[PDB]
């Protein structure tokens, strides 16, 4: 018997990283009416998404609008999302002989030392990819794999040969945004 | 002491799809060259993957060029890969009740004869999204999810209320590219 | 006086990049006072839909374009599947030079010469310079990546031929507009 | 007479999309008779490089640019990362009306109105229609999504502040070029 008048979101924006969330708040006026349930949207979906909680999960680089709408009224307040790039920070996660850097969404592989290197790798449950590293002319190789998102699992070893003999690395696991790195 | 006089990439030009792969055949002249290595490389590296046994792989939607250099003399010769869309065809996983349609790199999900259906998914080692599912205003509902690639690792489950009350769904595991469907 | 429900006509539409479908929605009676209704969108990078119900495709994925009732807010769906350009080949010059149209990207070309440079712009952005590939039978190529529809390529080729080095003239492509021959 | 190695110059250098940095390729002897190389990329959608080792940022990611000397074939490689546009805010417009340029979106906006509509044209595409989102206090707004470098947006607003509707003049955004203030 109390009659929604309108609703409000807070915060009225917010910027998020990909994989990252945020809780929004559906204020509705006034404090005590009968029904307070609302409906969650997000105009951009491919950018964002909303649960039936107006809990907003940073899914793809873009701006976007999550629209909170009254059940009892259809009053609508909407706040604007920012998904943010991953940082172009260097973060290595490897040695002085081999490893990653994540740059962004992009890892560069690197084996220093060697009269030649190839990388061993799979993304998710996509195949092997068997790839010569590029020489960058002083016994050091590197090679980008690209456009990785959040929660994308790379398994990958190295071939190389360092002196005595080509040598292959224990197979190792990157999840894309959970691996720690050293940011340097 | 059989000098390289020249090479050539068979074939010339190929289509692959995402996560298809097409062998390229190096064709050193004279036949009887001392040294007949080759060294395989590709300008859109994010397009297309070559092995160092020239294997091109299809990564994303695009035109490259893939380029076999003679280790003596280094005559070049290339091929044009396209690698192209996921077809728009719908290809239905899943009932009468709730699925999938795999409609090119997006996923339909759906619900027929319910009062309200959530989806519950992950993909590969990202975190759980919870989202309502969109009336579509006859007690049927749909959730599109946006572009997946190749070997993307879905866990989703349906909760719904077809009558009785509200229930939920088995989870299911759906692998982008892998899971056969039926061409509907 | 009150409205019942409405469904959306079409219920589920496939377009290209670049085209449009008219939604319309019904609204359950005709002796329903009001019958405006609401467009919205779940994707917008995926397609926009105009206030009188247009979809436009903007970019390859499946959305969901709902009617809300201006009196009753009752709400139903379209499915829209927007479909990639076709990875058909669609030349755009003479047998000395040009480009393939193959989905979004362009194959520039330049067939018998002994080097051949590309000069290209895209809309308002910077003059790029690149140094076509040699495919190893005296021909180049040099591929353009992931054009959308609209964009304005001006470019213009440096090659010799043999009897010397040349500048041929200034071209304007526009991508989904300028067409060619696909064989 | 014969050149002995080569290594590039420099090794890593990270530029903004629509940003180039000068590579140059240092050739073992001076006394080497000759110096010229070939510049390629081994990422073209991500960089652009010239026959004379200018490389263009054209989308984020890492890349490697090779120079392979005419003389030896002998090849090194700089690292290029190539970084996202800032999600910096610019403000390109005024107290009612305008866009908020956040990375390669735009956010339309219309201040103090009964509805709003935005009319666009992106480059030599369609013009697109589209409501503005009421965001429930008198104010619009409307993300176009994914502009790159040199995209060339046309638009003008439909709204009605009270005293009646109105159809602002039309604007042109080139996407990177024109400038706000960002606060
Ligand atoms: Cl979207
Ligand atoms: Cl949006
Ligand atoms: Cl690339
Ligand atoms: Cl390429
Ligand atoms: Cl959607
Ligand atoms: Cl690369």
């Amino acid at each position: 018997n109390v009659p929604v008048t309108g609703v409000t979101v807070n915060p009225t924006t917010a910027q998020v990283e990909v994989g990252q969330s945020v809780q929004l708040n559906a204020s509705v006026a006034p404090s005590n009416a009968t029904n307070k349930q609302v409906t969650w949207s997000v105009s951009g979906s491919s950018i964002a998404s909303v649960s039936p909680n107006g809990l907003v999960t940073g899914l793809a680089q873009g701006t976007t609008t999550v629209t909170a709408t009254t059940a009892d009224g259809n009053k609508a307040a909407s706040a604007t999302i920012t998904v943010a790039p991953a940082p172009s920070t260097v973060i290595v996660i490897g040695d002085e002989v081999k490893g990653l850097k994540k740059i962004g969404d992009d890892l560069l592989f690197y084996v220093n030392g060697a009269t030649f290197a190839d990388l061993h790798y799979k993304v998710n449950n996509g195949g092997q990819l068997n790839v010569a590293m590029a020489p960058t002319g002083n016994g050091n190789y590197t090679y980008p794999v690209h456009n990785l998102k959040h929660g994308d699992t790379v398994e990958y070893f190295f071939t190389y040969n360092p002196g005595q003999g080509a040598l292959d690395t224990p197979w190792q696991t990157y999840v894309h945004g959970v691996t720690q790195g050293t940011p340097e």
